[PDB]
């Protein structure tokens, strides 16, 4: 009848996460000028098995990715509320009946 809170203390949403990092390599093409910041929540909805659907804060700079070579880092100067992207992650996954995906990133 409703969504409901995610819970942290499931060590199988570790395999979902592999997932996250893989539709972000291709989102950022090249090797810098995307990168993500922090997570803004995560709710978990049901459809025959369960999903995530999260709000992440991703902006640009001149990093490949989270690590990188060389330090500075940042997102172009110093745009800590400028030069930013909202998007929401909506994963799928359930081991009950042979489940699990990443419907896509609803970035804008």
């Amino acid at each position: 009848g409703a969504p409901v809170p995610v819970d942290e203390n499931d060590e199988g949403l570790q395999r979902a996460l592999q997932f996250a990092m893989a539709e972000y390599n291709r989102a950022s093409n090249d090797k810098y000028s995307s990168r993500v910041v922090r997570v803004i929540s995560a709710k978990r909805q049901l459809v025959s098995g369960i999903k995530y659907i999260l709000q992440v804060e991703i902006g640009r700079t001149t990093c490949p990715k989270s690590s990188g070579d060389l330090q500075s880092c940042e997102f172009h100067d110093e745009p800590e509320m400028a030069k930013y992207t909202t998007c929401t992650f909506v994963v799928y996954s359930i081991p009950w009946l042979n489940q699990i995906k990443l419907l896509e990133s609803k970035c804008q």
